[PDB]
């Protein structure tokens, strides 16, 4: 607000110095995981929205991932549909997959695609079910030990990665509901952490962002001083049994998609306005970066 | 099933009587307005999906335009949501238009995007939303002998001509759900029939297809003798007044694409196996014929 | 005629049942070679030049060779020029081939131009010395035991692959005339049959069709049980010293092209109008289907 | 031979004389009419040949035009096929023009082909009837006063100027023989004098040449004082009706040209050795020049 | 350097803030006129260059022009070039533009090329001699009341439009040393504020910049409160007969550009470290913005 | 002059052996060094911008490198710069270099680029600055037996193989100023005789041509009877340490770029008019031609 208050060269030091970072990303796939708060709130939805739009007018290709779990069990609920959970785990009918679908294509991805839509025809909405750009294969979970279906669930199989980076190289910025077909054409929810690795891996992405609702990857939670902010996946990779179960899921994803080569993967705040453009284009993140080794 | 009994030199002749059709319509914009029982039965369903992509290995280029209104409509009571009526007319509430666009988008036009894709990767679903493809304008209905309003619904404005073409270009067959924002972004549902009508107009097509649940247009309906194959939009523009509520927006439809320029709009039957592929390859249609004068 | 008499549900399922080789086809070169009474009777030909533009405007990609052996020695007469013959051969002097390929490419395929651009501008006209499109090698025959030279005869050397391609993806339909200069420049005649198996194998085709004078290959001739529908080229080849001299060079063409990765070759009946309809999209087929192994 | 004695400071100066007019022609096309003893001498075809192949590899597109009058009258005697002359004109029956076709396109056309493609792949051959690159309209004679038909025999009407030079932006020299459909499919001979003119001016060439079997135009043959170098059409119409009848269809065709805006059109002596590179890149031409006027 | 002490959401806020400006000059051209203390000073060179990387970085095609007046006195004074002056103005002789072209070109313009390829090949050298870019037309001067000759000085005349976006579009960033032939193909020196105005005109450009050695235009200096931040060229224009000497060409060249269709020319101070950042990316600019009207 | 004398019979064949050395180098690059007096005298000068000119009009791709020795040393003593001496070399200290980029690029390489320019927009002018065209690496010089430093001078180490031949594909005649960047971006002075050689092998030319002061390669010099036309790689690269100083670097260029694969490199009489058109188009070259051996 005040902020003109600020004398004007210092407002050009702080662009001067997002150049190192352009160079870097310029002509580059970012994929970025959206959810959590960042999801949520409408302020830092507007923002994550326009810094999607930043990205594409610095000649940047962003790729948008989504998730949306709470927004199923909702309307789950509403439809007086009731679960059947083996483990901790709700089984994924034919009836639950075709409300997941719905949900995450018809509402969740609609949002960022009209707010993203508001600087431009950029966002265009899409499933693996679309120009058959991706495909799963059924996974099954393991609970209190054996191995168990728990319905039409999976993980990315394969990935169009021409047809994709044609969408991208028209100036589109691919909004991506997990959701995609088998080999025998039966659709399959997706998570959508495991998905954006996939997508980043298959598409040599420069970067994978993963937006989260914490400052960052603590290592002895909750001492402060364990907080780290880059990270090799060797060290990783053994620090992963001990931490809590909502962080696991993000921290696969950034060990997968850098173990496949994507240069550097980062669990970034969502709850930060911008959180994308200070990850990014400044040396002040409060996110966590992960690198092979 | 025993058609094989048919003689071979039968089935080359069908096959030969095709060529002026193929002809006519190699490289060339069709659009398909598709509801009715072709969309609830598995069999028709089937069938529009294989011929679709029948028009795509011919070099045909087809635009699928969905509509949905029943299943709408289901979804609304499953999720309780009581509804409000002008006239005969639902009134489009902001939640009303959250239901009909996550139901059109995120359940009937996935179908149709698998079915066809059953074949290739062919389908592609969108709205207006999706790279700003189409807007919508609010339009206002007279009820009675007054000029309503009945929420979030409208008419196609401008369609984003050129970038549709790419997509066609490119080998994909556009599902389109008619859900599109106006100049302010605020997203409203239009009238699938006049959709397809500005479609087709917009982007040049060599012919509109309207499926339908009858055999063509009666004109003193019921009068069997009354049937007519082919008309003029000047005939036809007189003979609106009289038709049964069900047929005028089809008739409507295929004024406006004419008038606008598409050299013929057709009204077939939607309940007929393959009534696509008996419309543009055959001179046994059922359906009627719309031309210009 | 009274085709029409035909219910229209079958029409459609005619029509429909070709998709499955539509799909196949869509963006493939298919070589066929035209000869016999498919090429001497005026319906025939008129159904001919139909299928070939049939195939153009499927997208899929025809390249017609054509012979016309009885053509040259009929000008030779009316010419009064005199015939040596070794064996069963005429001598190919350069008076005779001066005549072969007026005949070929002055006369005969000039017909075929025409009867195909009727449909439209598809068909050019080329022999081996066009753009150098492709070489010959001089051959030599065996005759009664003994290797003998018969003049300016040969067999197809290089073939100019790339430049053919261009021409087929500009839209163009190549008539082929079987004449090719050698490494010296001096031109020789090609036995048209040999000629579409080694186009067939440059092009990279998906099929070969050879149209000749009978249903299909006879193993044990006259026995009618003896006639194959498909036959793999280890049990055809050694098939071969036994058919009759009519049929080898039909059947040399089919197993080099087979052998050189064509996926199949195809002998069909040409005195069936349509026939390369009712052998392309329909299971009906007369003619043998010959596959690798 | 002995042209080794002429200093080597003189070669550089002959060739270093050609630049304005290498300029001039770059990337520019020159139709070229060959016929004549430039055509039945074997020096002066390779010649002609190789200058051809000259031009192309300076980036000039050269485009050949050629007759045979002679060669087809000499094939009808070889048949027996008996003439109808009205006037002092030969009428073209349907077996006349078979045999016009077979010898220019066939023989005629074909030995250009051979002698161009001795320098690389570059002559193609053609007709009206390929690709549908031009038609032709009947023509009318008039003999001692009265309009009569005389078979099929006609005028260039419409020219495929953008494929033609498709086929020339590829790389190629057609070469035309001059034949060609009417509206009806049914093929006629075009007269090649006139046949260049047309294509010179369908094609925007910026240069039309004529060789012809004398020095240039004499205005009062055969006063030596009396010939020309350079002419404006408006001077050369009305010169017209006094020259030798085999002077007037070689300057209808530079008049039909020039005035269709070709920007020169040439009468240049066949009987010179590469009297095409002396006309097009020399100021010692022995032709004459016809310009706008 | 203590810029870390800033928290970061302020960061943040300020590149947010860039975005509107990011969306307008995406893809567009912009010409900077460089000049002054920013050619002089070392820091505020490297981050003029730095800014011109940032711009490409950005999909943003700027367009460098730079004079270097000292710098050819200098010079010929080091050659003790002795001068001639007709009112204020050194006479330009043949030997002078030699130095004036030698030193702008191979001196000013190199190290502007080697500071800006320190981020990347991106900087490109020229003058209008350089695949004839533009063209000069000699101009006379009019001293204390009549028009006078002081040697090869000009003003452009005609600009190769096409070439020069085709060099941009590349991804080069053009650095243009103001030197041109007239139509004699005789090189002139051309001031280089005008040339800047010429070039942003003719090329299209969003915006022409103008680096100069004030704070923008005071309209009654030196009154503080006289600074403007935005004019129409109405009343600039004729403010023009009241400005300091060093003020008019600048003025002019914005009036020139603006007249002739540039949205809008800017005055800004080249004093100030990343001014061009700050001038296009931030609303807390010092310059003077002119608008048409 | 009297050039016309000559019988135009002779200036056909004259242009006709041209022909074979047209077909080898259409499309072909060609590097050019030139030198020597071909650059201090005026008809020498325009006659080679002439050749450059009819090179680029035949297709061919002509890339000029050129150096100016003594002019930057006449430009040295105008300034007063006092030179340093190791063995019998300058040191370039940075005030050299200064000088000679400035002599080199903004003088000399100006001066060709007006004269080929004077027939088209064919020039550029460019160093390895421009667009990181090439870079150099430092190289030291042996003086009595002892490696020596003697400033920034070097070799050419990479050449931006891609960027260099978009820029002759787009029809330029790029003039290089042997002028280039360290690792480090220091710029560095190198000889122009083995920048031509690097560029021609960067390149793939097909012929290497150095123009000198000598009719060609004498091996016992002065021996008239030692004078050579053709040599191969093994017996020059041992008769190389024979020859006069002078001749020592354009044999080195020759050796480095024939055994770097360019398939020949001439040694031709820069004193002769219009010699690059002797040598390339004519058998009377006075010129010494290396192949490889
Ligand atoms: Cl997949 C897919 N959806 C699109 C919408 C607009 C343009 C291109 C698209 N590709
Ligand atoms: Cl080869 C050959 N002949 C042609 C005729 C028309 C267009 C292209 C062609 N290529
Ligand atoms: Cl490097 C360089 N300089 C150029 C000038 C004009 C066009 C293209 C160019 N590339």
């Amino acid at each position: 607000s005040r902020i003109e208050a600020l004398p004007t060269h210092i407002k050009a030091q702080v662009l001067a110095e997002a150049l190192p970072w352009l160079k870097q990303l310029h002509g580059k796939v970012v994929v970025v995981k959206y959810g959590g708060n960042a999801m949520t709130d409408d302020t830092l939805r507007r923002a994550f929205a326009a810094d999607m739009a930043f990205l594409r007018n610095c000649g940047i290709h962003p790729v948008v991932v989504h998730g949306g779990g709470p927004q199923i069990t909702a309307m789950l609920r509403r439809l007086g549909i009731e679960g059947d959970f083996k483990g901790g785990f709700r089984v994924t009918t034919p009836e639950v997959l075709d409300v997941a679908r719905m949900v995450l294509f018809g509402q969740v991805g609609r949002e960022l695609v009209n707010l993203i839509n508001a600087h431009g025809p950029y966002a265009v909405g899409i499933t693996g079910e679309d120009a058959q750009l991706f495909t799963a294969v059924r996974r099954s979970v393991t609970v209190d030990g054996v191995a168990t279906d728990i319905g039409l669930v999976g993980d990315v199989d394969q990935v169009n990665t021409a047809a994709m980076l044609d969408l991208v190289a028209a100036g589109r910025i691919p909004v991506v509901s997990t959701l995609a077909p088998d080999a025998d054409g039966v659709v399959h929810n997706i998570n959508a952490d495991t998905a954006a690795a996939a997508v980043a891996e298959a598409l040599g992405a420069e970067k994978l962002l993963m937006l989260t609702d914490i400052d960052g990857l603590y290592t002895r939670w909750p001492d402060r001083d364990s907080l780290v902010s880059e990270i090799d996946t060797g060290t990783l990779a053994q620090l992963l049994p001990t931490l809590e179960s909502g962080m696991v899921p993000k921290v696969e994803a950034c060990l997968r998609a850098v173990i496949g080569g994507v240069p550097s993967a980062h669990i970034i705040d969502g709850r930060v306005t911008h959180c994308v453009l200070v990850e990014l284009f400044t040396d002040a993140g409060t996110g966590t970066k992960v690198v092979r080794g």
